[PDB]
This record gives structure tokens, C-alpha cells and sequence, in this order.
């Protein structure tokens, strides 16, 4: 991710087949010509899309061009969580499948894992950032502890944010339990409030295994409700 002073992200595409499979993602989605009533609502959740990008002299280096869903605020705090039970893909091989799953184990049980976070602390006037491995290794008995670090600004546990964070990831939810067309694996929620009321942005992102599908997406709705009971028992910190 390449954040640019105008409000977009850049996103690199992957290495085949991945980066070429969000972009279908996305152009599928923002089609013009779309009259699909799941695709347009869908649009809500994801990140603003301003089509394919490469530099003017580099045609071969291939971008998404995205809304930086974090511009409008003045200290964003950040947190990316991978959704769903399965982060492989149906098309996967038994190689593969172990790989995704020795990543983390406990995604299946969970069915979300904390990519990372980056929080602003008031009283130190500087950040703190969670890698990879601090929600690899979260278990059952310590997830609510570990995604409730995200919402400490270091004086107040910000139940605002943890709220409105149940709030829209609802609506996101609500969206997945009336569509039977796409199944989403190894994509996450980014979660971003101001660190600086109630002020919050969930949006979906990374979208290299998205699939067509004839069912509900049953892993990531497990994964939205799981994440919505964990911040439940936050409010009641
Ligand atoms: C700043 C930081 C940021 O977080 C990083 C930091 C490391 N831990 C979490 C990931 C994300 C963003 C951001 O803002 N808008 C975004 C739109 C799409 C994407 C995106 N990423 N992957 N596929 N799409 C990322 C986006 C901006």
C-alpha cells in the first residue's frame, strides 16, 4: 500500500493469479454497465475505486488505484482483520491448504484473525503498531483482550468506537446474509477510528480469493459474528 497525498491509495498488484483476480474483483464490481443490485450495494463496503493505474512510463507495473479509507481522519488508529474460517481458497492444493492453515491454526475456531494494528496514544503523542504476530499468536482465551488493545487510547477504553465498529459491520454482515453469488477468503475488515465520537470506518479489502459461489458465504459470516459478540463483551469492560 502506497498512501497518496490526494486521498488514494496505490495497491500493487500481486504476483499471478492473485493481483490479476482482484483486479477482475474490482472491475467486476464497479462495472458501469452493473445493474446488479448485490454489486451495487456492495460498493458501500469497499474502498472507492478508481480503476487500473500504471506509471506513466512503466506500463508493465500494474496498481489499483483505491480510496484511502483513512484520509478524512487527523490521527487514524487502524486495525486490519483477516475474515473467515478458511484463508485458502477452494481451488487450493493440499500444500497450500497446510501452509494457510499452519499460518494460524485457530482460524477455523475464531474465524478472524488480527493482521495488525496501529493505535494513536494521546498522552505520548505517538503510535503503537502490532505486527502479524501479535494476532497469530491469540488464542480463544485472550482474543477479547487482544482486539480490545485496539480501542485503548491509554486513559479510556473507546466504547464509542467499539459501537460503532458493531454497527457497521452489521450492515456488512447484513449484506453477505443476502447474497449467494461470492465467496471471500483471505480478505479482511479494515477498522479505522479517529485517535485524536463515534467516528469509525469499516470497509472490506483484498479481494485476491474472491470466487463465485452458489451458497452463503458461511466462514465469513461466522467471522462477522464472532468479531460482533468479542466487541459486545467489550462493552461491558
Ligand atoms: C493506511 C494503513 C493501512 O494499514 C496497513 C498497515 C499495516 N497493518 C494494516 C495494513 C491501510 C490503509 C488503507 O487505507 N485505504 C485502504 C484501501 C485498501 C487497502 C488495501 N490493502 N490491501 N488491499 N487493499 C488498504 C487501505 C491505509
Amino acid at each position: 500500500i502506497l498512501q497518496h497525498p490526494d486521498g488514494t491509495v496505490l495497491k500493487q498488484l500481486q504476483p499471478p493469479p492473485r493481483g490479476p483476480r482482484e483486479l477482475e474483483f474490482y472491475n467486476m464490481v464497479y462495472a458501469a454497465d452493473c445493474f446488479d443490485g448485490v454489486l451495487l450495494e456492495l460498493r458501500k463496503y469497499l474502498p472507492k475505486y478508481y480503476g487500473i493505474w500504471s506509471p506513466p512510463t512503466a506500463p508493465n507495473d500494474l496498481y489499483l488505484k483505491l480510496e484511502d479509507v483513512t484520509h478524512k481522519f487527523n490521527k487514524p488508529c487502524i486495525m486490519d482483520v483477516k475474515i473467515g474460517q478458511k484463508s485458502y481458497d477452494p481451488f487450493a492444493s493440499s500444500e497450500k491448504i497446510q501452509q494457510q492453515v499452519s499460518k494460524y491454526p485457530l482460524m477455523e475456531e475464531i474465524g478472524f484473525l488480527v493482521l495488525g494494528m496501529r493505535v494513536y496514544h494521546v498522552h505520548s503523542d505517538s503510535y503503537e503498531t502490532e505486527n502479524q504476530h501479535y494476532g497469530r499468536s491469540l488464542t480463544k482465551e485472550t482474543i477479547k483482550d487482544g482486539v480490545s488493545r485496539f480501542f485503548h487510547n491509554g486513559y479510556c477504553l473507546r466504547k464509542d468506537a467499539v459501537a460503532a465498529s458493531i454497527q457497521k459491520i452489521e450492515k456488512i454482515l447484513q449484506w453477505f446474509e443476502n447474497q449467494k453469488q461470492l465467496n471471500f477468503y483471505a480478505s479482511s475488515l479494515l477498522f479505522v477510528y479517529e485517535g485524536s465520537g463515534g467516528e469509525v470506518e469499516v470497509r472490506m479489502i483484498d479481494f485476491a480469493h474472491v470466487f463465485p459461489s452458489n451458497t452463503i458465504d458461511e466462514g465469513y459470516v461466522y467471522g462477522l459474528k464472532h468479531l460482533i459478540s468479542v466487541l459486545r463483551s467489550i462493552l461491558d469492560n
